[PDB]
């Protein structure tokens, strides 16, 4: 590694991690299930009513968006989606173990995991949870490519994976 890419590990932390597999978008869109989305990954409803879609928007920023908001807005919703993600680990009593258990760079997968997919979702996955406090990197990577999260959405879930499998930022090098 040049002295460069040993600067690497120090850009990239949870904002970086789930900023690149969430993209950033400034309108209402579609997610590859079809749920309305907006910002940094910021699910709004399931509903496929965009009116139920834009009625969350403005609830969340605090204005009339009318399915419209700045970068500063996302990031800030962003940064509440995060911290939601990261208080849902730690107040949970099957998520927390195995989070205190993970480096720093497995950590961050695991919030990115959660921020995703939500606490049961997560915690629902008993093999891949005791895979991974038992540091069985290999198996808890196959065991995450089964499911419904990674199989119908790839590209969003594929670098989490292998972030889970090497404890490295590898995945998010080379955009
Ligand atoms: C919190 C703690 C451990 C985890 O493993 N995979 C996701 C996750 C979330």
């Amino acid at each position: 590694p040049t002295t460069e890419n040993l600067y690497f590990q120090g850009s990239m932390n949870i904002f970086e991690m789930l900023r690149i597999d969430e993209g950033l978008r400034l309108k209402i869109y579609k997610d590859c299930e079809g749920y309305y989305t907006i910002g940094i990954g910021h699910l709004l409803t399931k509903s496929p009513d965009l009116n139920a879609a834009k009625s969350e928007l403005d609830k969340a920023i605090g204005r009339n968006c009318n399915g419209v908001i700045t970068k500063d807005e996302a990031e800030k919703l962003f940064n509440q989606d995060v911290d939601a993600a990261v208080r849902g680990i730690l107040r949970n009593a099957k998520l927390k173990p195995v989070y205190d258990s993970l480096d720093a760079v497995r950590r961050c997968a695991a919030i990115n995991h959660v921020f995703q997919m939500g606490v049961t979702g997560v915690a629902g996955f008993t093999n891949v949870l005791r895979m991974l406090q038992q540091k069985r990197w290999d198996e808890a990577a196959v065991n995450l490519a089964k499911s419904r999260w990674y199989n119908q959405c790839p590209d969003r879930a594929k670098r989490v994976i292998t972030t889970f499998r090497t404890g490295t930022w590898d995945a998010y090098k080379n955009l």
